[PDB]
């Protein structure tokens, strides 16, 4: 058949170490007490990388022979619908495959065993109706806008020292692109001058681009210009830019690439502000912004040309000469500028920003939450362990090895939270038994408490979908035979 | 003192390895279709050791430096009193060593999953009640008195054909037991012949010896004689006190601990007195027990302070070569089984198998309180622990899950030696007992579940209830014990 | 997956070692009597590089394989904030580690012993402002001026024999300078001669370029022009690549090319009056014969950083191509002119428009110590430019860390256990900045540290670690203070880059970008 | 199907030996059922062709020793 067959027991022990190293690594990570880690490795990659989500890191690289790689690339999917929050459904899956060497024992066909699964999809279905989230969000919101899933996705980040309170900058920005816009028009940068906000919130959109030394320096009234023998010829371009350029009173131009030297000198005396290279992405989320144009050929100046005109100018907000695009008609489209004591770990804030954008959009169109910390978790662990007792057959194994199987998630929350397990696991156990579904894992408390006080609530999207998907993934392997990687090569 | 550095992680696996390799020698013999093991060791051994029981085999031999003989040691407590069933107590220590792993995780202190067998300690305790056992066993019993555990200490032995029959037997011999005569006085051999019997059980103790090959067939209203000291040793007067006063007692049998003179024996066959040659001391023991005993003196012995039963002494044809039995004790306290084999010396396997079942038939009639067999009281135990590991605070939960776990291991082992598929087996036996069904259990002749009850199969209680909690103790300390270096293995 | 395991405590042992190994080397870099270590490499590396700033060489270099890079990387940030004196915060992250020997024996998750750092911000918190420090200097002050910090800076460094009396002029020079803003237009230039003084202060910016021997000698009512873009013309456009010719004709052409560009410079140039020229990089040799006949006077690779601060100082221009005379370009006026007082011949820039910048000129010694004194000066003056601009600074020579370390001790008990346990922890490593002080002093630790803390305990602030007596004394007599900036800047970066990594067993994932 | 082979070889063949042709596999119950409720049926063609295409490839094996080749190295 080729090479690498792997289909029976020497296969099912490659499933097995993949999930192990991944599993303690992804651990710390969870809630409000994630931890930030790096790798160290030699070969292009420069030095020692923190990257708080494990997602993308994963993404990034695959070292050695034995897999995880594909299993890896579905997570992706999870995150484009609905993103993260905390990094939990890479864990349930690997920890799954550790019940294999009691499957053993049991001594038959793997995918018997699996008829487990049909009735994991059961568990999703079944436990989202028993463990009553919420049935809030219901639309811009007070309090409820953020202090919740955002605080928490960014609290296993570090930068939730001063962090969190930008997060809670990032669901205003949310509330506003909701119904007729669309996901457009949405940018962030960051700037080394530092205040205790640490971020001011502009009306319109941010830009780092300046013509040349000479130009004026502020521009009123403006007016936006985007663009998508011989040495006479070349005259020829510059009398056509300028006899357009006056009537139009032109006092920005904005081209998404190079920009001749020729007009350069034009542009000074006339009072016109250009930007080189301009960036694509900036452009286009503009246009909605600005009513946007048609860029054509030079043609393009006046009518076929749409430029909002109320205020540009480059400014000092602290260090650097940026320029400020503000001034929206549309109102659909808004930009959030962060600030933060200028470092690597700023740009760290950079990729949690993302997170929030991501999550809240979910979390009102869903119109459904779980609540976090494990209480879903150990709460539908309760009542799965009933359910392997009733069925009979090969049922009662595979149902079994299932409802164990969720005792670990309440374990990984305390021990990253580092708090004693063995004690963690019982304590939370018993106020699960008892009804309340809001209480749960308080990694801050170092017991258990209740999280609906914390605020903590993940996407109903991110719970389906890995359900779903973690138990499918466990078992595509053990059936495997050669694919991408496993282990020996 | 000691000598072997291992430090931490090292340390641990020591204890880890010992119990895992045990496991798979002994998980063979716990069923019907079990599996006999026959060991050979070289010089400071004669040879021939297989043992089907477990016990017997770990006590005799310390192999290599890891230890595991102080952990064997212990089970011979176990054996005395509540003795067996299968061995099985060493198999469920050896998987609790597998959560070990999910510890150096954990990472914590490892002393404090140990609460957990404090948890052991009730939660096997409350369940074993959380069941419903046998409430039979009224005084004698037609049916119910054997084709039960007998049978399920047999299903370990390669015997279970022609010998699910002869432990049936088994039970004949509890009940002449039953009295304040409490547990002794039955030794029971094997002869090397053919019959569908195969087994056959005599009214009294059996003895294999003769005076020689003349003398009377057999005595009536016999008088027996035990002489502590020997015949050899003019001739004729000692020859003449043992014939004037012997006819004076009525002497219909002499028996004697060591070698007899050659002199005598003329006389007992004329006489019509029959005499054994050598006859070991234990066998004298019991039978002084037997038939009122005596004082065993020089020739002064005869008479009064000699004491005799005298119901039937003969030499019966047992299928191939003589026997002698005696019977009609009037005491009735003591009394002898004799088996019979193929000649394989896998029917040495009979004397440990016999020593297992023995014990178990003693402790039933004296207990008044037993649990379903055949894995009935396993699996149902195995139930109400999974909801008490959630029920249970903090520390003492996460080792009862695990402790709970165990129980899943007995059902499996039950019918993987049967010659059925474990993994059908396990899983379509947990919804008859989760159903509320305390007399279905693993009917390893049917290959799936079946009433228990109709087989009659039950357990001694007190074999439940010292498992439970010898096997706290000892799995505790496993995990919690570092150097562990003494006499043997190490 | 996986990339680097070794399993739990050898993990530990790499942070652990990484810290042990640096120790060492930045622990003869403190106190008045310092050693400088000579480092010499090969592969582009022109000689030794000596550094007597710890920082500086840590940054120019990523040796090995362990980790310990990243946190060498951040203390660069706190040199623009203060950053020097003596290099001590490294070796107080490092000995941190040394505790996780207690924390096996401690038998707990290491994160319950983090939330201390917060708790150790707060430790080393309570110890700024619980530390007396000192009042401030009035403004300029007569005495206070110095013979303080700049000597303590100035101990770690071997040039203290006469560097000491350099120590003193440069707080002369931030006087001048004192905080209407961060700092700018400091620059100072050693000279190969020997005198008592080994230093003299200058009103203007000092450069020591030339671009011939030819050209006037005096220059006034100077126009002063920087242009970005080199003289040099050839690569162009497209390179026409290595040619050759039919014989000789056309490459003629090739030449004819270079004088267009020559008479541009000088048709512009004469219009304005230009006495003077600078550019920074390469210049090309056409225009330097043009320059000569005119009187006009140009520096050939002048030094950005001058440039710019010059600029400030000359009105500034707006540097472009050859259209940069005239107009977009300003310049100031009085003398430019080469004097040479001393031994190495140079250019003075004074009497500036402008007056916000002046410059500093270091002389003596002519070795590769005083080939030191580029950075060891920088150093000083960032220093003083924060301590004007705090109105407070905390004692030297240790004296802020034995009082800290009182107070620490009694946290760890008053705290609930959990917090308690590793609070002490981070206290007894305040214990070895004052035996590190002692060590390179030349004197016994041992003593030192046993004689220091009952002074401290006493409840003298101003009593500290006296390293030239070798006993302890007080501190406020040397005049040895720490600028406040150091002090809470370090204690936010130790608490959190020290035990992150304790925190997690040799990192996880990535190998990314 | 999940079930042991050997248990499903003995039962199987008792039902066709008993003259049930509409008896055969069923991997859902583990044992054997009917075939035609399920509704499971075969085409004529795949069964007439296989057996004397079949009689071919055992003429295929003792007879022939190694030789080895169809496409590149």
């Amino acid at each position: 058949a080729g090479a690498d067959e792997e289909r029976a027991e020497t296969a099912r022990l490659s499933s097995f170490i993949g999930a192990i190293a991944i599993g303690d690594l992804v651990k710390s990570t969870l809630g409000p007490k994630g931890m930030d880690k790096i790798l160290l490795s030699s070969g292009r990659d420069a030095s020692l990388m923190v990257t708080n989500d494990g997602a993308t890191i994963l993404k990034n690289i695959g070292v050695d022979n034995p897999a995880a790689k594909v299993l890896v690339d579905m997570s992706r999917v999870q995150d484009d619908e609905v993103g993260d929050g905390t990094t939990s459904v890479t864990v349930l899956a690997a920890e799954l495959l550790r019940e294999a060497e009691s499957l053993i024992a049991k001594k038959i066909h793997p995918q018997t065993i699996i008829a487990g699964w049909r009735e994991a999809t059961k568990a999703a279905r079944q436990a989202l109706l028993n463990s009553a989230v919420d049935h809030g969000s219901d639309e811009v919101k007070f309090r409820q806008d953020l202090m919740n899933i955002a605080g928490t996705t960014l609290s296993s980040k570090l930068l939730t020292h001063h962090k969190d309170h930008f997060t809670k900058l990032a669901v205003e920005a949310v509330l506003r692109l909701k119904g007729s816009g669309n996901l457009e028009a949405i940018h962030v940068i960051k700037k080394l001058g530092g205040s205790l906000a640490d971020s001011y919130l502009d009306e319109g959109f941010l830009l780092d681009k300046k013509i040349g030394v000479n130009q004026p320096k502020r521009i009123e009234n403006a007016k936006i210009l985007i663009a998508n023998e011989i040495e006479h010829a070349e005259k020829e371009k510059m009398k056509e830019k300028v006899e357009r350029i006056l009537k139009h009173g032109i006092n920005c131009f904005i081209n998404r690439q190079l920009i001749y030297n020729y007009p350069e000198q034009l542009f000074g005396a006339a009072g016109v502000m250009a930007i080189e290279h301009a960036d694509f992405v900036g452009v286009e989320r503009l246009a909605l912004v600005t009513g946007g144009e048609i860029a054509s050929t030079f043609d393009h100046p006046e009518l076929v040309k749409l430029g909002s005109c109320k205020l540009i100018e480059e400014v000092m907000i602290g260090e650097d000469k940026l320029i400020h695009f503000s001034g929206v008609a549309l109102g659909e489209a808004c930009t959030i500028v962060l600030r933060g004591a200028t470092q690597q770990i700023l740009d760290e804030a950079e990729r949690s920003l993302h997170d929030a954008l991501c999550v809240l959009a979910q979390t009102v169109k869903d119109s459904r939450t779980v609540y976090g910390g494990g209480c879903s978790e150990m709460l539908m662990a309760h009542a799965v362990t009933q359910l392997a007792s009733r069925t009979p057959g090969k049922e009662a194994v595979a149902m079994e090895s299932y409802a164990k199987a969720l005792r670990m998630l309440p374990t990984i929350i305390a021990d990253n939270a580092g708090y004693d397990s063995a004690d963690l696991v019982a304590q939370l156990r018993a106020a699960h038994s008892e009804g309340k579904t809001t209480a749960g894992l308080d990694m801050k408390e170092g017991t258990i408490g209740d999280m609906s006080v914390l605020g903590i609530t993940e996407s109903f999207q991110v719970k389906r979908q890995v359900l779903l998907s973690a138990a499918e993934a466990a078992e595509v392997i053990l059936r495997v035979d050669n694919i991408i990687k496993a282990a020996p090569r």
